[PDB]
């Protein structure tokens, strides 16, 4: 409630996710998430189609740094180091957002293996039922190649010729395995997008040499102080923007990349369970009348043989 | 094991499955036998 | 320059073994799926 108080996106539209292992067990009070001080985090999402978007602090001093250059008293002491400190709040906040992804796609890498790869047996039950939907190809032609071994007797009917004639061709095309394809096809689909995304990306680069530059000025010994320069303490500033900046549309990017296929694995399910439960039975249904196929050449048999006795 | 064992495997499931063929041959020739003999 | 000297090194026979388990992970997977049709032809042969 209070977070969608907040947020408006309420409830059934709200996946709580304490750590990346889980959803949220609202079994315990909410005290057993807190945890707090002294040696892990609800990330939280939507249920749509992906933007990205940075929103960014600030503090004054740092705010006319930037916009200038001049003036430059003894004490860059607080200004530089604030200049990192916010370079440092970026990494901090960057690589959380890295977090919501790279728990939301290990809950996709997860239900896509588990789930499908158990429904790639379900898809050997029919390489198996069309190969043997086939010793019925020779059956019942060679049988119908051979009841043209008859003019010398047995032959009359001709609708136990023209019966095997329509299911000749009934059967002959009524394996429904071409799913081979939306079976494999949109099955390597999650095999591959899942393994680009567990896999995975100077910022951090940039923080470290914002480190030296604002340790260097502490280090810079005794007497120089003064010569006041705003300065490249800017650079390292500009730069530590973009490289976050561009660190949140690729997160971004790729965590709406991850809900794409949480939907194709929930869709591409389905199909490739129901649609080949009825591949089973109606082949193997279309499969138990060929023994009742041979009963009436067996069944034949007994005619041009009880009118002789 | 799992490339030789199972080309034994084919064709002694395969060869074992060529002999059905001239399993219905028969009953199929059992009628032109029962049959030659009332013409 | 000697500590220097021990991750020039160290990070030699990190070497050494993957290349030969990168030698591994090739004719692993390559034969050894390719013989995993092999073995689901039997399944066929046999509920045929």
């Amino acid at each position: 409630s209070w977070l969608q108080q907040d947020t408006g996106i309420p409830e059934e539209e709200q996946e709580l996710l304490q750590a990346s292992g889980l959803a949220l067990n609202s079994a315990q009070p909410l005290t057993q998430y807190v945890i707090d001080c002294t040696v892990g985090d609800l990330i939280f999402l939507f249920d749509n189609r992906k933007i990205s978007l940075p929103a960014h602090p600030e503090s004054v001093s740092i705010v006319l740094q930037d916009p200038k250059r001049p003036l430059t008293y003894t004490h860059l002491r607080r200004v530089w180091g604030q200049i990192w400190q916010t370079i440092r709040a970026l990494k901090e906040d960057c690589a959380r957002l890295l977090q919501g992804q790279r728990t939301s796609m290990v809950n996709l890498l997860r239900y896509n293996t588990e789930l499908s790869k158990k429904k790639n047996s379900m898809t050997s039950e029919c390489e198996q039922l069309k190969a043997k939907l086939d010793f019925f190809r020779s059956s019942i032609q060679i049988d119908l190649e051979k009841y043209s071994e008859q003019m010398e007797f047995g032959i009359t009917s001709e609708k136990l010729l023209s019966a095997w004639r329509e299911m000749e061709q009934a059967v002959e095309l009524c394996g429904r395995e071409r799913e081979v394809q939306a079976l494999v096809d949109k099955m390597m689909a999650l095999q591959t997008d899942s393994v680009d995304l567990q896999r995975n990306p100077t910022l951090d680069d940039l923080e470290e040499q914002a480190r030296d530059l604002y340790r260097r000025l502490r280090e810079r010994p005794r007497d120089q102080r003064t010569p006041g320069d705003s300065n490249d303490m800017v650079r390292l500033l500009i730069l530590a923007i973009q490289s976050f900046e561009k660190r949140v549309i690729l997160i971004y990017d790729q965590l709406s990349k991850t809900v794409v296929c949480k939907r194709k694995a929930l869709e591409l399910s389905p199909k490739v369970k129901e649609v080949m439960n009825l591949m089973r039975e109606d082949e193997k249904i279309v499969v138990r009348r060929q023994e009742k196929r041979q009963q009436e050449l067996w069944n034949l048999l007994k005619i041009a043989c009880s009118k002789v006795r």
